[PDB]
């Protein structure tokens, strides 16, 4: 089912929406890739009634913002005015897939008003930023001058349209807030992708979320100096219309620490059309190679039974799970041993880390891997050669005569280059500091050294996969369609991209409840693991023993066939659809729906999601 | 030396170019695609003051020709009148290089005026067309159309332009008589591509050449019922202010036929970029797996001293020399023999012939190497998956145990497909006539079978070459681009395409001193066999003589190392610029010019070629 | 589950199998691949105890078999016996991927002994072959030259092992029988891959599977002068310790024809190895560039939404059901044109038929597609050329200098070459019968002449698909990949080898309850059609009933959305191991182990098959 029939009987009554966040044509997170993705969908449902406002930064309008001339009267009027009330706004087209018209304002450029907007900011919220917080006092300013924006186009709109503004953060909580204080015309959403105390109470508590209400949030944000942006971020989930958490995590979150419940969850979608078993052959022939490499003078594992995990995203050690994966690594290494499996599980762990240059065995071993790819090929093209004039003369070969002392030599060297005592590096890489990598130091611990013993080899790759990269010649996502099963035992994922990009490109991926995207998955799929998507009890389950039933999951993984294997990868392929904008648009066009209705409620009136894109036991399980 | 810098001194003045051939988008012979390579330079020189005069066609509008409405109002205008006039006149762009302007003329259409028009010709030349000359009657027809055109062209012309009126042959000399005649303002050419008596006389006479001053052309023409087709060439070449052959030999053939010597020789250019040794590497690896499946189970002889002969164009046996060739590939058979030499000559014979099908064995021999490519692709990538196995395990490889049981049973299959008794087929197809076939009975009574002890294999493909086929995917240019040496010995060739082609494409060719490239090459290359073109002496010598120099040739080009063949080769490829029009242009300009001096000497006085296009020496040898 | 551990409690006591038939190293029909791709495990379960017995001819010894001398003693003197005995016995290995031993048997070279051994025929059968089939002659030389060598070379072994002897048609039959006549100790099997009587019956019966008890076996093989051949099956299957059909269907035929039932049927197995979603992809957008050839001034349809059907095999128009899928096409053809979609089936039939030539559209369609990708390639080439010019110098594209004169030239030649009137041709060759060519005169009669009108478009290409090809420059396996479903509505099919490979292949398939292959798979499968098999029903249903329920699979396959499609293609390669001799093996290895039994109680009893190779869905 399609997004433009949703929803259809909603008639928007030439409104204009005005999408309001830092990130607006400057990455500095990974809303920035959620706005530039959604930013199709939206426009399709709005045309050029569609404004993504941003900051206006010098590199954003350099290459992603060609500047424009406002379309409409309206929007040139109140760009000129307010360019001449000493702001310094800039229009343009976002240069995305969408094609939105975007309304940047150099936060910089009307600096001189913080004073005056931060006090008149008090006299309409008691919320005081102080002087050394960069990013607060730049959320001020950004917030005061999108909602001076709102003011002078809605005033210097003959027609004065509904005008929908949908702010993304505390970031834009602030001219939310100042919508809502000066009481102008705006049907506000607040989108939270994470909230803030979130962050910090999952770092340092030793345990969050069971205890959700039993955190004083005011005196919590109080201690860690960030109280104001707690308070900017409250009052713009307070101060909205419409108020939206990116999961259902973040919606418990958000209604424990913002003391509101989303009035819907607007999940992360995704470009699918941007990203599945031959690309995943040709990856997995890809990784192989590179294990061979890097596994050179240990290669007496079955390939071919050998699985390929990984654990990918911003190095969090605890927020992502790697240390739970690690056990659990750790764990099948002694169920695949006590079971005498011939299964190999080498584990990637795609986490950057400060790296001083590839480690000298890993390089050694991927040039190894290439001479004896090279001497294979030409002694095979020699051989083919020979046999191919054999042939041709009706004569079968004398294999003993077919290699030469050349081919012999060749392999030799080969051969030679081939020994090693060492055994392969657990991380490809050099680490600045061996000693306090969290990942290397749970690896020396559990005794995963890459051993003939270990069944499960483990390859901390602590740096971002690129084609142009020597050792991997591949980018992210040829290397994961090459993978077998992501792992991302994530403890904070208000949602999980790595997740949702590894499932999108066809990858069953271990996810937590404890993450959007695994609580999207566990709430939108009947049998999630069926369809390659193995949902992690992180919130009612201790850290042991979610380790526990990831060791299970990874072992069951293991234990299949390659044939339930496949089955359950092509499940997992056509769970892509639910990942897609073209689905998850629906909710912030309900969203903004309510909003609209919420805001005015005598022009627009909304009925209350998943209808087509349940996906119940596969017909063939 | 570019074209546009050549006779820059002459002013054009406005002149108006009509190039008048039957051959003007429709595809009947050689001259269409002279034409449609020369269109280019015509234009550039003369821009949309260039038209090319034709008959119209269906086929050829319909393909070729856009109709369009005349640019200028004096063309509009007369079209119009002579369509009104009981004519069917067309305009359009000829889809060609050169986008030139077509004035296409329904010879048909006008056929009404026949009687009256060829009575009318016999009241201004004394020539009339019998009634069963369907050729010669259209000629007529497209004569006095041309000039009707032309005289309806300057009448219509407030300015009354200089018009140039170049014809290309007798069906195009009846229009330049008439525009004689009628003696309206027009500077003519004429250029004969062939005499119209040379053809009948070298095809029916032992000898023609050396008895061109011993011919009664008239009477020659008379026996041959063609004396009217005759008296229209010979009209057009007197009636002309320029008369033009495309080479010296036709040059002769005209001085002692049309009894009037070429005022300029004007050789067929081409369009070189339309067309060397990596290529040549990769065509001569596929004519190698031709000739593996050819002589499968007879491949006794090194591919590496092989070299690969062909003669190509049309079939006519004695006039492209097949005879000679087939002569001098047996005494050169004879001279590899005796001397022992382990070098391979495979002569092809690319020249159409009525065939049945491909011969059953030359089919079967190309799949033989087709299972045998196969088998040891097949076993070569067993081999190598095993062998970088081996390696990568620091074993060197057993090569008892390399090759399983399926191994040996595809190579046993493959061996087994390999014998033969029957040597390869000379002819790759069926002959609808074998025992008529001058080619395959020059063979036979040569004896050139194919056998083991021959040196020089023969094989006949008398079908154009094609990517389509199914025994040689390759196309006609790709396989020459494979060959070492093209060997055109012909008797009559007014000009070489063939060998002018094969040249271009950088191969070394036996062209003749009766041929028009043949001697445009001995003309313009102070030695021609250093640069790859070997010039047989025909005039001169008896056909046994010449067939003694061609086997002298041929013996030489096989005595070369591969070091010395690698620099003939170099030097055909620097050949390359002597055949294009950018250099053949050039003769063209200056027949026009010289016509315009001719015609309107007030106006435009000529100033009388091969500088910077004269080839001495090789620096190197 | 493997085949080495099926009925692994059997021990065969070293026995030795010979494994009988004419089709043995001599491609004569589809039972020389059954035996080339069985031979594999075959041998695996018997090792070098297992001989595959066929008449020797020149090309197979040539081309296929590496003569050899017996590895045992008693198989060379058994040789040399019966080779000094005016016979012609040759030894060697069939080069295929079993790697089998085979006793090729010269029955020209023991053509003297015909008048006695047919005399002795009749003195043990009452089978009296007449002199003219050549066929029955043959067979009965080689039954008779069969049973010498099991004779000579059960006498000829000291330690008597247990011989299996495996006949295959009604060709081994009569040496089937004659080893039951002489009671030399042979455990043998029968299988019959179609019932003789069977293929005359489908064909010129009116109907003939309903009508199977009503058939007069005797009087019927009477009147086709072939009550000889008739009765050496018959005898086959009367003299044979097991009895075994390739199929249900022809279990069917066999007990109301042979008048006795299997004791087992023993499917066609394939070897699944030598054959999903990105080759078919590649062959997909190969069917699409030739449909875009052969459409050329007629592509006014879209070709996303382009469905490509095939039915392919022998020329057998009733048989092959060719008439049912041409009534289903224009059935098809009047649901999409009044349901108003936008969907277009293009049906290829893929049945060699005798033909003068490529037609002259065919090949003129798919010059101009060569032309327009040419064309199209070349103002591309030009435009990227220059389009990376002018991003290399920060300058935005002007579209209408992008592209020259020349480019307008050659893509206003191309356009010129794409005009046409004449519809593109529902056949692609020169029928040299076009009034008689059942195909062609279905289609002109039900009215699809690949008009802008029809949904349905047809493709009759009376030929074998082949690389080397000019028209279609793909074989038959890799054009079948990019075919959305193949459509085998047969009404006489012993086992099907072309819906059998086209699942292998991966693509959903259209066979019938009248078909072993899709018999097999309507007894394997829960839910045949989510699996992409479509069991037409042809038994129970009148030929316009089954044409109509042919429509309905067609319409409802045309009716999925790419999702469906995608997953009943999936399902239908995970059908490829119910096919694959690793698990039909079973059926052989058992039907061996029951033979065993049946002739030697006291050496072997036997245990009595689906298991680990149903589908639940």
């Amino acid at each position: 089912p399609g997004l433009e029939d949703w929803e259809d009987e909603f008639d928007l009554e030439n409104a204009v929406l005005f999408e309001v966040a830092w990130e607006v044509a400057n990455k500095v997170g990974g809303i920035y890739t959620v706005l530039q993705t959604k930013a199709k969908v939206t426009g399709d449902e709005w045309g050029d009634n569609y404004f993504l406002v941003g900051p206006y930064t010098e590199q954003g309008v350099r290459t992603q913002v060609e500047l424009l001339e406002a379309p409409t009267p309206a929007l040139k009027r109140t760009l000129d005015s307010m360019n001449s009330k000493g702001c310094k706004v800039y229009f343009g087209r976002w240069l995305i897939e969408g094609g939105p018209l975007v309304v940047l304002l150099d936060v910089g450029a009307s600096a001189w008003a913080l004073e005056r907007w931060k006090g008149e900011l008090w006299d309409t919220c008691n919320i005081g930023v102080p002087w050394y917080d960069r990013e607060a006092n730049d959320a001020v300013l950004f917030g005061f001058l999108t909602t001076w924006f709102l003011g002078e186009f809605l005033a210097q709109s003959e027609e004065k349209p509904h005008v929908v503004a949908h702010f993304h953060e505390w970031l834009a909580g602030v001219g939310l807030c100042l919508c809502r204080a000066r009481r102008l015309p705006v049907a506000t959403i607040f989108t939270t992708h994470a909230t803030l105390l979130g962050r910090y109470l999952c770092a340092g508590a030793v345990d969050f979320y069971n205890n959700l209400e039993n955190f004083n949030v005011d005196k919590e944000a109080g201690e860690r100096q960030i109280y104001h942006r707690y308070c900017m971020e409250r009052a713009a989930a307070h101060c909205a219309h419409v108020f939206t958490t990116v999961s259902q995590i973040t919606a418990i979150e958000a209604q424990h620490l913002l003391k509101r419940k989303p009035d819907i969850v607007t999940p992360n979608g995704l470009n699918v059309k941007k990203f599945f078993q031959n690309l995943h052959a040709q990856s997995k022939a890809r990784i192989q190679e590179f294990v061979r490499g890097h596994f050179y003078g240990h290669l007496d594992f079955n390939l071919d039974k050998t699985l390929y995990f990984f654990i990918a995203g911003r190095y969090e050690f605890s927020n992502k799970g790697a240390d739970v994966f690690l056990e659990a690594l750790a764990r099948l290494n002694y169920l695949l041993r006590v079971n005498g499996s011939e299964q190999t599980v080498v584990a990637f762990f795609i986490m950057p880390a400060r790296t001083n240059n590839f480690n000298v065995e890993t390089l050694k071993g991927q040039a190894v891997r290439k001479q004896l790819w090279d001497t294979a090929n030409t002694v095979k093209e020699k051989f083919g050669r020979k046999l191919y004039e054999s042939l041709l003369v009706g004569s079968l070969p004398d294999m003993n005569k077919m290699l030469d002392k050349e081919d012999f030599t060749m392999m030799k060297r080969a051969i030679f280059a081939t020994q090693r005592q060492s055994f392969p590096p657990v991380c490809t890489h050099n680490m600045l500091d061996d000693s306090s990598d969290p990942i290397l130091t749970t690896i020396r611990r559990i005794g995963l050294f890459n051993s003939s013993a270990d069944r499960v080899k483990v390859i901390f790759h602590p740096e971002f996969l690129s084609s142009t990269s020597p050792l991997l010649p591949v980018d992210y996502e040829e290397f994961v369609r090459g993978c077998h099963l992501g792992v991302f035992p994530s403890y904070y994922e208000p949602w999980g991209y790595t997740p949702a990009e590894c499932t999108v490109m066809g990858i069953p991926s271990i996810s937590t409840n404890l993450s959007g995207f695994g609580c999207f998955m566990e709430e939108h799929i009947a049998d999630p693991s069926a369809y390659g998507i193995y949902i992690l009890d992180r919130r009612f389950r201790s850290l042991d023993d979610s380790c526990s039933q990831l060791t299970s999951f990874l072992y069951s993984f293991c234990q299949q066939s390659r044939r339930q294997r496949i089955i359950q990868r092509n499940r997992t392929e056509r769970l892509s659809d639910l990942l897609d904008w073209k689905y998850l648009g629906r909710y912030y066009m309900s969203a903004r729906h309510m909003a609209l209705s919420k805001a005015f409620p005598e022009h627009f009136t909304y009925e209350p999601a998943a209808q087509g894109y349940r996906y119940p036991r596969p017909a063939s399980v």
